[PDB]
């Protein structure tokens, strides 16, 4: 069995970057042919020894923005918004704006022209402050023409697609798409009953740090979820038709490339790229230039299909932690790494890379 071998191989991937990292705690949960595999190292909460398990709640950040790009899938199949569609065309206090000629594909993939990685510290939890910070938008670049990492652009998105559902985006995520995709441990508020399971989240010097509230947290980096959940929705990505039609449809619209940077395809949520694929350029792909700088983009003639022999990932990081997810459709892959430190991307590709390149030279016919 393939699984005999993950034991040793996911320690060694694990343990000298938890090491490096001084990383606290972090759970590892890896799909194989659907059949699930848990590997739990270190603490929750240091000030408690309490354990990692599988059921351990952590903050995943942007992994959130694959809930969010679910959520807009299903209005999108529900035929509620077109990806051509004017962004004020949702919300009416945005007429008038720039946002009368920014599409939802450019909120989705980034590329409205250069909304900023974050709101600007004013910007308060504030339906009105919000719309202000909106109205008020002056671009950077032409949109369509340049990628740059933004978590107020896909945050619209998926702001404007709850609209388009005539709901809040809290409730929509909390009583449709959490249930739809069989989620009980993934919240974007954590219950009474389920705070016990909340992992501290540690910073430099070790400071205590779980996420505040902020503008439109919910949509780009709200969700806390157990490995063992998120598994779960890497499952259904793996495997869409699983579900009821009208979410494997939504699943199968965040799966659908845009445009190249790089080795890069991006589609809604997800990043994509061809597998296999060298450890350097998977990195390059996920590296802080990549998050932080602005890319000229290669655009596709026609949305590209994101399956087969390719890889499907996305990073996640609050102050406290740091999350990333992958999945190999032409193998059947799913992968999760959750932690309580916010340590850097190129650690967390190693890791997966280890996992997923292992598993690979397994599959090889000997001599
Ligand atoms: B991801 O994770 O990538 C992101 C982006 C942007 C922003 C954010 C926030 C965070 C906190 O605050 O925690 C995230």
């Amino acid at each position: 069995a393939p699984a005999d071998r993950l034991k040793a191989l996911v320690d060694a991937a694990v343990q000298p970057v938890m090491k490096a990292n001084d990383i606290p705690g972090l759970a590892v949960a890896i799909s194989l042919k659907g059949e699930p595999h848990y590997f739990s190292y270190g603490l929750a909460s240091k000030e408690d020894g309490r354990r990692v398990t599988p059921e351990t709640l952590f903050e995943i950040g942007s992994v959130s923005k694959t809930f969010t790009a679910t959520l807009a899938g299903y209005a999108l199949t529900q035929d509620k918004m077109r990806l051509d569609d004017r962004a004020s065309q949702h919300w009416p206090a945005l007429q008038g704006s720039r946002f009368d000629g920014i599409s939802l594909l450019d909120l989705a993939t980034y590329t409205a022209g250069g909304l900023p990685l974050q709101f600007p510290d004013s910007v308060q939890k504030d339906q009105a402050q919000i719309r202000d910070y909106y109205r008020q938008w002056q671009p950077t670049y032409a949109p369509g023409s340049q990628r740059l990492y933004s978590n107020p652009s896909i945050g619209l998105f998926g702001y404007l697609a709850a609209r388009s559902l005539g709901q809040p985006f809290e409730r929509l995520m909390e009583q449709q798409v959490f249930p739809a995709l069989g989620l009980e441990q993934t919240h974007l508020d954590v219950p009474e009953a389920a705070l016990a399971q909340y992992a501290q989240g540690y910073g430099k010097d070790d400071r205590p740090l779980r996420v505040g509230p902020g503008p439109l947290d919910a949509e780009g980096y709200g969700v806390k979820t157990s490995a063992a959940d998120l598994l779960r929705f890497v499952d259904a990505n793996l495997h869409p038709e699983r579900l009821d039609r009208p979410w494997a449809q939504a699943l199968d619209a965040t799966h659908r490339g845009y445009y190249k940077v790089g080795d890069m395809t991006q589609g809604l949520g997800w990043e994509a790229y061809d597998w296999p694929i060298s450890l350097k350029r998977l990195q390059a792909g996920n590296s802080t230039p990549m998050a932080l700088q602005p890319h000229r983009i290669a655009r596709l003639p026609a949305p590209q299909a994101l399956e087969g022999q390719r890889l499907l990932n996305k990073t996640g990081s609050t102050n406290g932690f740091g999350a990333y997810v992958a999945f190999v459709p032409g193998r059947d892959l799913g992968l999760v790494i959750l932690a309580n430190r916010n340590y850097p991307n190129a650690e967390r590709v190693k890791i997966a890379y280890a996992i997923l390149s292992g598993l690979e030279q397994q599959g090889k016919v000997p001599l």
